[PDB]
């Protein structure tokens, strides 16, 4: 990885040096990147169900993958442990109780906690451009792909785009996040969707969303949403973007 600052450089240093799991999968990958665009073939609106414990209205883990099951298109799991409250086994257990994809949500930046995701039960892992340098992003891309993964791929800015890009993603979600202040500059997230190809599958992050917004969005060419806050405080909001 690179070498930054702040808690983000600390959860970097924590997944340098954390453990390899003990453990083998249940079922096989569930492709998260082509149930969407079998979504979006079907006319079904896709969402990623977001799920945090804690950040820099909290849920059961089980109990909100299981809600969000008959729903969603997938679900985002978050296992840093410091920051995030997240763990291994909350992950293994989500992946062993429903059956549509599950994204493993984290810092990574060594093979083995891509390992880690599918001996866990994960269909596939987030890689991010902002901590890793360009010949790193190549290899985890490449690592995650040999096991059937396609692994999502987070962008910040147009640098991050570019680089996404430059080694060959074939889906990314657009944070467009300050990770200091956990913002999304929102203007910027529109802009950066709009330079992503076509064959890209293309995901935003958003915290809540407006009437239109999807739609304007979907128009824009997006194939999924990410949807954080809005899901954890009414996860029955899921019901009304798909019905
Ligand atoms: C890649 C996983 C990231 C997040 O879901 C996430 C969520 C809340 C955050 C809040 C922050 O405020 C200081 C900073 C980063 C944050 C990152």
């Amino acid at each position: 990885p690179r070498y930054l600052k702040g808690w983000l450089e600390d959860v970097v240093q924590l997944s340098l040096r954390r453990p390899s799991v003990h453990a083998s999968r249940q079922r096989p990958i569930i492709s998260l990147n082509e149930r969407i665009l079998e979504f979006n073939k079907r006319n079904i609106t896709a969402i990623i169900a977001y799920y945090l414990r804690k950040s820099p209205v909290e849920r059961d883990p089980i109990e909100y993958a299981k809600y969000m099951e008959p729903y969603a298109v997938g679900l985002s799991i978050k296992t840093e442990e410091k920051y995030f409250d997240g763990s291994y086994e909350m992950l293994r257990k989500i992946a062993s109780s429903v059956s549509i994809p599950i994204l493993m949500n984290d810092f990574i930046v060594k093979e083995s906690q891509i390992d880690d995701a599918y001996n866990l039960g994960a269909d596939t892992v987030l890689l991010i451009v902002e901590i890793l340098t360009e010949r790193e992003l190549e290899s985890l891309l490449e690592y995650a792909r040999g096991y059937g993964m396609e692994p999502l791929i987070l962008i910040n800015d147009e640098n991050d785009l570019d680089i996404a890009l430059r080694i060959g993603a074939r889906f990314i979600t657009i944070y467009s996040m300050n990770f200091e202040t956990g913002e999304i500059n929102k203007e910027n997230q529109r802009k950066l969707i709009s330079m992503i190809p076509s064959n890209v599958v293309k995901v935003p992050l958003l915290d809540f969303f407006e009437p239109n917004e999807i739609e304007e969005l979907r128009k824009l060419g997006v194939n999924a949403f990410m949807i954080s806050s809005s899901l954890m405080r009414n996860p029955e909001k899921i019901k009304e973007l798909i019905e």
